[PDB]
């Protein structure tokens, strides 16, 4: 059901509503992404990333769901967790300046899964790209 993700997510880009009417409705969407099964749910969790940094979508919408969105990937298995992570942090790179408390948090999470794995090197590069000072 990877096709009604993109479709649902492309609606809403341009509405005429409150915060409250738009925020609720995105985060709906993030059912119908988490929800997925097997390859199916690795490009619908895509379409809902690019939508949040894309410039159509406002910034009280952004940092919101990406909230929401990093605490919906410990969920996950350590195969689709780094798969998504990465895909967040380099949607993410073209706008470092906006979202560095979800850079912040996003790749904390990144360099748990490194280490678990035997990953002495790429767990620590992660935390030196996180612009602390």
């Amino acid at each position: 059901m990877a096709a009604a993700v993109r479709q649902d997510l492309a609606q809403l880009m341009n509405s005429s509503g409150s915060h409250k009417d738009l925020a609720g409705k995105y985060r709906q969407i993030l059912e119908k992404a988490i929800q997925l099964s097997g390859a199916e749910q690795l490009e619908a969790l895509k379409a809902f990333v690019e939508a949040m940094v894309n410039e159509n979508v406002s910034l009280v919408i952004s940092r919101q769901l990406l909230t929401d969105f990093c605490t919906h990937l410990p969920n996950l298995p350590d195969s689709t967790a780094k798969e998504i992570y990465h895909f967040t942090l380099e949607k993410i790179q073209p706008r470092v300046i906006s979202f560095e408390e979800q850079v912040a948090s996003i790749r904390q999470h990144l360099a748990s899964i490194y280490e678990k794995e035997e990953d002495w090197r790429n767990a620590a590069q992660v935390l030196v790209g996180i612009p602390l000072e």
